[PDB]
């Protein structure tokens, strides 16, 4: 049994949730139909770390039809579906992740996804975050010498690169999935703008119509937090460091206000920044009774839950707390802080991770069959392949393709097959 | 007198909504503020085709203001204010401008801007859609000889720089401003969300609830066009022909369509394409009697008007017109198919014109102050102006930047004072 998840039962559940899936994800079932044959992927090992759903689920077993090795894990303790990793266990697919790890377990299963049986190594990473990248740069750099690549799903994670680009740290070819017009400007905005919603509900039943709302954070995902408050009729209000973020935050009809003067008038909290201590001690001090903090950038950094621990916690139900302050205050705290869309709900849902995860496979064929013209650097997909995505997915949703006539072609200075738009167009 | 507009009389007219403007566009008068003493632009003698507006009055003396000489001109026969005209020639700047120029009229006016009172070349060329740019490289090549660049205001005289670039003929340097993303993301946007609505009201009256409504494009023209429709309960339909455009019209709930399915079913066509005879005889031969047709893309080019010449024209109002098929079935044509909102009302208003036009007055600094640097080449300005000029605009709307902290700098890898985002943000 070269699987750990936390109970195995639920794969019939698991299975039936991932053949509706497969309808939603049309995406991952062209690559299948593509690229089912020839298996570009044959003599791939891909380490995967990426929130264990069933989404997941999907991607995983299209990298598989396509020849692949893998073995994986969640990037977050509390984001796995437990129905999702068992259904892949029962596939014979080595998975260590379930909804609940310690940390201590989180950095395990992310060790047992760089070794299998019969001295298995991985020559692919696939990485949501940077962890799994940072685990293989600083802790097995033995490694490193048979990896390909890594293909790094996230905002967050594809600043890490950065950094360590810049030290040169990184020492391996690095494709940003995240940055394909087709992840970042779906995945992070139009999930965000369903998933959110859906963490809140689950874990509080708070109504949104007629709240204040503040929304740290107006890129991908703090703009689909905000769409998202605004349609069930929230006040929302945005923070920003960035003055063109904020100026279009401003411009949609946002009030632009920082946390240092509003944490006494909001009832929800909502953080997208992708940094450090944004929601501080005195902050959540001057928070009103039963405010909801919930954060949804990756890391739990974004909230300073270290100065909360003075304090009582009551636990309401799994991935929801109160924090007692001594004035008998309580603000309501879900998943501790980490990423609230996963881990008091089920994340994005399967359509738009279709999007992320065929940018996913097409940089796997990538990295696996062409690493060699590859730098230590960071690199993203062509726009034809990106423009391919989204044509995969034109179907599913009944959006029908106008054709230009070679004059209208030649009118704007495009290809008729695309690609259409400069490198720089920013959509 | 170097000056040729309709009616002078209307300068005090054009003068008291120029000093109301003022308030309006904070970047232009914060530019005023800080080089109004240096004045980085004396010796700077600037031919301008832009529509000849109010805002482009407070633009035009902004550069005055800095040190310039200038010569303008609109870049369409129906955009110019005539009494922004009138205040700009009162105050003894030459402009050749009037609402309802002919073809021939047109170019005159253009050729106004390339020689004044002795022997009065120009060293700058500030372009919106290329007309100014291809006269001087095809008819003046010995003008092109003392000018240090031009600066192109949008996408479709954009494309015309590449095209000239990649078949050699581009023979100085260009500054793309329509894709600072304080131009691209703001200006065809958030003002085509507003004007769109203003030119067809001014238009027709036209009830826009209920009315299914097509969008050819999808765009950032395209993307405020529809936002602007769907806002006021119009069904709004998308054409593409870019994937990912159209991907993202469908998940805004947009239908997306094409018009050879249905040119029928319309009751109001938007044509925001940039390209050339998406509106066909065919398709306006199928329209519905009454059917409002109007084109938002920067040239007529987009309805093919030819097609019609052999109908009979009835007249409305100016810019309103019918044609009348042999059925007797009548089409309501804006503008003769030239720019609507600037033809059939005032253009984006002087707010989200003051970000575009603080992006050209930059662009002219730079241009004239080091331009030996650049090659016969298109650039974009850097990432730190594009901020600087959101942030001489967040006042006016009372939006509260939140400052970095050190380590909150460090945790994403930028400085406290900006850039913010990587080179290829897409925002
Ligand atoms: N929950 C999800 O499903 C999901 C999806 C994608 C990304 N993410 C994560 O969310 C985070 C943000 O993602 P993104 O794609 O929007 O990145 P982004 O860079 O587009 O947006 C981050 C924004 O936060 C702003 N910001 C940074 N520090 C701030 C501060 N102290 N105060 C106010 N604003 C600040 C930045 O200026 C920026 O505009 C990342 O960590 C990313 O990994 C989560
Ligand atoms: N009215 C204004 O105030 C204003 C402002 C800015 C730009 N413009 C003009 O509007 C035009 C479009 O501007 P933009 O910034 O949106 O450019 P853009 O390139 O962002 O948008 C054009 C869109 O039209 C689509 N398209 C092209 N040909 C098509 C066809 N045959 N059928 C369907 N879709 C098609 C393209 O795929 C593209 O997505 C340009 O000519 C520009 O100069 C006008």
């Amino acid at each position: 049994q070269d699987y750990k998840v936390a109970e195995i039962s639920l794969a019939d559940w698991g299975r039936k949730e991932i053949a509706i899936a497969e309808t939603e994800m049309p995406g991952l079932m062209a690559l299948r139909e593509e690229f089912s044959a020839k298996k570009p992927l044959q003599g791939a090992r891909i380490a995967g770390c990426l929130h264990m759903a069933i989404a997941t689920a999907v991607l995983i077993e299209t990298l598989v039809a396509l020849g692949a090795e893998v073995r994986w894990s969640s990037c977050n303790i509390f984001s796995t579906q437990d129905h999702a990793a068992s259904a892949i266990a029962a596939k014979g697919i080595p998975v260590f992740a379930w909804k609940g790890e310690t940390e201590e377990e989180y950095w395990w299963c992310v060790e047992q996804t760089l070794s299998g049986p019969n001295g298995w190594t991985p020559n692919l990473l696939l990485d949501d975050g940077g962890d799994l990248t940072q685990v293989v740069h600083q802790k097995h750099p033995k490694l490193l010498t048979a990896i390909k690549g890594v293909s790094e799903e996230t905002t967050t994670g594809v600043a890490r690169l950065y950094e360590m680009a810049k030290h040169g740290q990184l020492k391996i070819p690095a494709i940003n999935v995240n940055n394909a017009v087709t992840k970042s400007k779906f995945d992070n905005l139009y999930g965000c703008r369903e998933s959110l919603l859906d963490g809140l509900k689950r874990a509080t039943d708070v109504m949104i119509a007629g709240k204040v709302a503040l929304i740290l954070g107006y890129g991908d995902v703090g703009k689909g937090c905000a769409q998202a408050l605004r349609g069930q009729g929230a006040t929302v209000l945005v923070a920003e460091i960035d003055p063109i973020c904020a100026l279009q935050a401003a411009m949609e009809g946002y009030r632009v206000v920082t946390l240092d003067d509003v944490a006494e008038q909001v009832d929800i909290v909502v953080t997208a920044t992708g940094n450090y201590h944004v929601v501080t001690h005195d902050h959540m001090k001057r928070m009103r009774n039963q405010a909801i903090l919930c954060n949804i950038g990756h890391f739990d950094s974004e909230i300073d839950i270290q100065s909360l621990k003075q304090y009582q916690w009551e636990n309401i139900k799994p991935q929801v707390d109160h924090v007692i302050f001594p004035d008998g205050k309580r603000i309501i705290i879900l998943a501790e802080g980490r990423l609230v869309n996963l881990g008091c709900a089920t994340g994005h849902p399967s359509f738009v991770m279709s999007a992320s995860f065929t940018n996913q496979v097409l940089a796997q064929i990538e990295l696996f069959q062409n690493s060699s013209q590859y730098q230590n650097q960071v690199y993203v997909l062509p726009k034809v392949l990106d423009e391919k995505v989204a044509r995969l997915h034109l179907g599913r949703i009944g959006a029908k393709l106008t054709q230009l006539s070679n004059e209208q072609a030649d009118y704007i200075g495009v290809d008729k097959n695309g690609p259409y738009k400069p490198d720089h167009y920013r959509y």
